[PDB]
């Protein structure tokens, strides 16, 4: 951090940038949580407090609904752990508020056991978080509002609340500000508040990723970066095409991105690829194949609440069929749909199948995606472990290969799960 500072980024309210040169791979900076919140389907999986995967976790009395590495952990945990450990066993299976309730719940209890700067907010503090609260439309409001009552419902056993207006601000900033935390495949493992990593602005282009090591957030370039430059880390999935990408960052972040990427559109034709037919479509055929994608995609994400893996997959399959009158196999319209696919045929087991799809996935991401992408070190990890179940240790072999070589760049060399996936070679 002593190599950076943080500014005023024009038309991008604050951001940090760069006193001294980062190669590719260099730790720029790391920012332990704020606060931070294991998510549900991970429990009795992980350390509630580390993050630490272990077969044979400790259990909290108690609630019996928390897990630990031992003693330390769970005694490290408790003043979080309190917050829902004896409502848990009142509500039981009535329990069931959302993360971002859960985390909030959180940093409220945080605000109050240590008000003063903590050592994750050197250069930017929770307090000062950007709300855009001005931006906000009754739809959003309403959904705040929604959180609040579920907080009060779920968390006053223990915890005190600031009045309404203070807390739709949290909300707000939590929103704007928060961040998941996902695993070597990509798998969502929690949330977490990481405030001097939410000083670094977007951009599509990113020169630096982040990842974490438990609960420590961990900043590594991934282009050089100059004297002077900005710090870009990328706020959203980099498949997708411009016009999609702005649609999700206008929405979640309210701005509009002008990278170099996003003001070339260089790769959206190739992401829209077309299909070289003996008598190509109209564009309005395009249109509507284009629409029902996108229109797919978020119907899509609701049936995953409730339909069966057999179900979830049947969808996937005829969408995709539709599609490939008019797309390519390597357009990410097509892509989405496989993927998706892909993470139910892992979740049922099907692991032949889950292999099928990643192979006809992985080059695609690779043009697509920029030269060092999670994306496409996860892709690689999974095709790897798939491969290797199979007992095709050369190509897994080769794939896992893959994965480390960009994830010694976004993790760095010494980083445990490069440790591990080197074992498994
Ligand atoms: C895909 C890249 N991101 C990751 O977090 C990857 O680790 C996005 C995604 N993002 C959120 N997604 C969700 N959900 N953050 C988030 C948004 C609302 C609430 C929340 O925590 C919830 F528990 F409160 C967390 N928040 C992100 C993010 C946030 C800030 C920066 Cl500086 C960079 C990325
Ligand atoms: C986590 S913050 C980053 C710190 C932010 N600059 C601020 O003012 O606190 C997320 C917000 O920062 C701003 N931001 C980040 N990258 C940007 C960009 N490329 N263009 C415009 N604004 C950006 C937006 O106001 C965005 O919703
Ligand atoms: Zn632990
Ligand atoms: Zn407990
Ligand atoms: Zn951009």
């Amino acid at each position: 951090l002593g190599g950076l500072e943080r500014f005023c980024s024009p038309g991008k309210g604050r951001g940090l940038r760069a006193l001294q040169p980062f190669q590719v791979g260099d730790l720029l900076f790391s920012c332990p949580a704020y606060a931070y919140v294991l998510t549900v389907n991970e429990r009795g999986n992980h350390c509630e407090y580390c993050f630490t995967r272990k077969e044979g976790l400790s259990k909290c009395g108690r609630c019996k609904q928390a897990f630990y590495c031992n003693v330390e952990c769970q005694k490290e945990d408790w003043p979080m752990h309190k917050l829902e450990c004896s409502p848990m066993v009142v509500f039981g299976e009535n329990w069931n508020p959302s993360e971002t309730v859960r985390l909030t719940a959180r940093i409220l209890a945080k605000q109050k056991i240590h008000p003063e700067r903590t050592p994750s907010e050197k250069l930017l503090a929770v307090k000062e978080f950007e709300s855009h609260l001005d931006k906000l439309d009754n739809e959003k409001k309403d959904l705040i509002q929604s959180d609040i009552a579920a907080l009060h419902h779920f968390y006053s056993k223990h915890l005190g609340f600031p009045d309404n207006d203070s807390l739709v601000v949290l909300f707000a900033q939590v929103n704007c500000n928060g961040f998941t935390i996902e695993d070597e495949e990509l798998s969502h493992l929690g949330s977490a508040i990481f405030p001097d990593v939410a000083l670094m602005n977007h951009s599509c282009c990113p020169n630096v990723i982040v990842t974490y090591k438990g609960t420590l957030a961990e900043v590594r370039a991934v282009q050089e970066i100059k004297p002077g430059e900005e710090v870009f880390t990328s706020y959203i999935d980099l498949l997708y095409p411009t016009e999609d990408r702005n649609d999700r960052l206008r929405d979640s972040y309210f701005f509009t991105c002008e990278c170099q990427e996003c003001t070339t559109k260089d790769k959206d034709k190739a992401k829209v690829e077309i299909r070289k037919l003996s008598d190509p479509p109209k564009a309005e055929a395009i249109r509507d194949m284009v629409r029902y994608a996108r229109n797919v995609i978020e119907e899509f994400r609701r049936a995953k609440h409730y339909k069966s893996p057999s179900e979830l997959l049947e969808i996937c399959e005829l969408s995709q069929e539709k599609m490939s009158s008019v797309f390519e196999d390597s357009n990410v319209y097509m892509l989405h749909m496989m993927y998706q696919a892909m993470g139910v045929c892992l979740y049922m087991q099907d692991w032949e199948g889950a292999l099928q799809y990643g192979q006809k996935i992985i080059k695609p991401y690779s043009k697509h995606y920029p030269l060092y992408s999670l994306n496409v070190a996860s892709m690689w990890l999974k095709l790897g472990r798939l491969y290797m179940g199979l007992e095709h240790k050369a190509a897994g072999e080769k794939a896992l290969k893959k994965a480390i070589a960009i994830m010694e760049v976004a993790h760095g060399k010494d980083h445990p799960y490069i440790s591990e996936i080197k074992q498994e070679i």
